[PDB]
C-alpha cells in the first residue's frame, strides 16, 4: 500500500520539461500541461500532462503524490485509463508524468457540447458516441478490477477525452479543488463525492469494486442526461441518506434508452454481489455501439 518500490524505468529528467498552461488546480495540487523531449523508447516528443504539488503542500502531500505514482507503476497500461508516461523524482518536487487528454473531463465536453447542438435556435454528439463513451469506460474500470484496484472516485469530472475522442479514467484527486466542490459533501472529518457513493460506502466506510460499480451507474446517468448534477435539486441530508439506503433510484435520463437506464438499476443494487461485473458491462455496452 505503502510499501511498493518505485522503478526508476520511469524516471524522466525534469530539465526536458517544458512547460505550458495549467490544467486545473486544487488546493495543495495542480495539474500543467507540458512537451517533454525524447519521452519513451523512441524518443518521443510531445504533449503531457504533468501533475504535481504546489508551494503549499507538506509532507503529507508528498506522501500521497508517491503512492499514487507507485501504484500507476504497478498497474500497467490499458488504453481506457489515463497511463503514467514517467515520473522526476531526484533532483526536485515529485512530478508525474502522464498521457495529455485533449478534450479534458468529459462532464465538461458533454456540457459544452450539448450548449452547441441547442446553439442554433465539431460536428454533433449522436447516441452511438454515449455508448462508446459508456463503453470505454467500462473496459477502463475492468482493467482496474483485474488489479485489485479500487477507484473510489468514479464520475465524468474523472474520466478524460483523448484525440478520436477515446474516454481514460483518471483521478484529479490533488488537482481539484474539492474544498469549493459542491459535488463534494462534508460528511464528518473528510469531504466526499456523496451522491456518487455505494450505500455501503456512506455507512459502513466499505470500498469494493462493486461500490465501484454503483458509482459507474451514476456515471451513465451522467452521460445520458448530457452532464446534468445526480439527484437534482435534493440536498444532502438524513431524508437524502434514507432514501439511498431504502433503494431510490433517479429517474431515467431524456437520453438513456431503456435497457441503458436498465443497467444503471442494475449498478445500484442495494446488494453489493448482486450488482453487475465490469465486464458483463463492457460486453453488454461493446455490443450496442
Ligand atoms: C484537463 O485537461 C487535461 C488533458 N490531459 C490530461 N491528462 C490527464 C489529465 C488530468 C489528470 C492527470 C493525471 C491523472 N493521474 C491520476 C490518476 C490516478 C489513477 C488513475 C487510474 F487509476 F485510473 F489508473 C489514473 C490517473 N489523472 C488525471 C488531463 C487533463
Amino acid at each position: 500500500p505503502t510499501q511498493l518500490p518505485y522503478n526508476e524505468k520511469w524516471e524522466f529528467p525534469r530539465n526536458n520539461l517544458q512547460f505550458g498552461k495549467t490544467l486545473g488546480a486544487g488546493a495543495f495540487g495542480k495539474v500543467v500541461e507540458a512537451t517533454a523531449f525524447g519521452l519513451g523508447k523512441e524518443d518521443a516528443v510531445l504533449k503531457v500532462a504533468v501533475k504535481m504539488l504546489k508551494s503549499t503542500a507538506h509532507a503529507d502531500e508528498k506522501e500521497a503524490l508517491m503512492s499514487e505514482l507507485k501504484i500507476m507503476s504497478h498497474l500497467g497500461q490499458h488504453e481506457n485509463i489515463v497511463n503514467l508516461l514517467g515520473a522526476c523524482t531526484h533532483g526536485g518536487p515529485v512530478l508525474v508524468i502522464t498521457e495529455y487528454c485533449t478534450y479534458g473531463d468529459l462532464l465538461n465536453f458533454l456540457r459544452r457540447k450539448a450548449e452547441a447542438m441547442l446553439g442554433p435556435s465539431g460536428r454533433p454528439l449522436e447516441l452511438r458516441d454515449l455508448l462508446h463513451f459508456s463503453s470505454q469506460v467500462a473496459q477502463g474500470m475492468a482493467f482496474l478490477a483485474s488489479k485489485n484496484c479500487i477507484h473510489r472516485d468514479v464520475a465524468a469530472r474523472n474520466v478524460l477525452l483523448t484525440n478520436g475522442h477515446v474516454a481514460k479514467i483518471g483521478d484529479f484527486g490533488l488537482a481539484r479543488d474539492i474544498m469549493n466542490d459542491s459535488n463534494y459533501i462534508v460528511k464528518g472529518n473528510a469531504r466526499l463525492p456523496v451522491k456518487w457513493m455505494a450505500p455501503e460506502s456512506i455507512f459502513d466506510s466499505v470500498y469494493t469494486v462493486q461500490s465501484d460499480v454503483w458509482s459507474y451507474g451514476i456515471l451513465l446517468w451522467e452521460i445520458f442526461s448530457l452532464g446534468l448534477n445526480p439527484y437534482p435539486g435534493i440536498l444532502v441530508n438524513s431524508k437524502f441518506y434514507k432514501l439511498v439506503k431504502d433503494g431510490y433510484q433517479m429517474a431515467q435520463p431524456a437520453f438513456a434508452p431503456k435497457n441503458i437506464y436498465s443497467i444503471m438499476q442494475a449498478c445500484w443494487a442495494l446488494e453489493p454481489t448482486h450488482r453487475p461485473t465490469f465486464q458483463q458491462i463492457t460486453s453488454f455496452l461493446q455490443e450496442q455501439a
